[PDB]
């Protein structure tokens, strides 16, 4: 495995996840905003 | 100092950008299609 694994994972795995989800959010604030 | 580093910062940095970019786009098209 990787050195931190656990370490850098803890704060990588959720990370990504976080950027992804959070963006779709956005899009729907322009979308909703639109008409 | 790693296996990778060079290789995976080629495919790691820009990553980053376009999973955001691609997320908020995938939002609008959502968005759009509520009311």
């Amino acid at each position: 495995g990787g050195i931190f694994s656990a370490e850098f994972l803890k704060v990588f795995l959720p990370s990504l996840l976080l950027s992804h989800l959070l963006a779709i959010g956005l899009g729907i604030y322009i979308g909703r905003r639109l008409t």
